[PDB]
């Protein structure tokens, strides 16, 4: 499935997401949407094996396994395309201890390049919360 703006954002505060680890919900939504466009199939190949997965685009060389990227060690134990259904329990309880283990939010190249230090809230302007 793929998101509505304002629709995501209150999916994952139901979720727990809202200041998780002090990020504020509009750096999840705003990353979301540059990381996946709000659609939770989403899927994508950097070069060595690994694969990324759903809405928050997790790696498989550590988050998730998906029987063949061989580096991995599989810390969210779950399977990759979990992560790829309309219910984003998964990813949001994995994207937890991504985002708890210690680079933040930063361990998202793009919230990173495109969110970090810009006003995230006007992700969330408009959304009944």
């Amino acid at each position: 499935k793929v998101f509505g703006r304002c629709e995501l954002a209150a999916a994952m505060k139901r979720h727990g997401l809202d200041n998780y680890r002090g990020y504020s919900l509009g750096n999840w939504v705003c990353a979301a949407k540059f990381e996946s466009n709000f659609n939770t199939q989403a899927t994508n190949r950097n070069t060595d094996g690994s694969t990324d997965y759903g809405i928050l685009q997790i790696n498989s060389r550590w988050w998730c396994n998906d029987g063949r990227t061989p580096g991995s060690r599989n810390l969210c134990n779950i399977p990759c395309s979990a992560l790829l259904s309309s219910d984003i329990t998964a990813s949001v309880n994995c994207a937890k201890k991504i985002v708890s283990d210690g680079n933040g939010m930063n361990a998202w190249v793009a919230w990173r390049n495109r969110c970090k230090g810009t006003d995230v809230q006007a992700w969330i302007r408009g959304c009944r919360l």
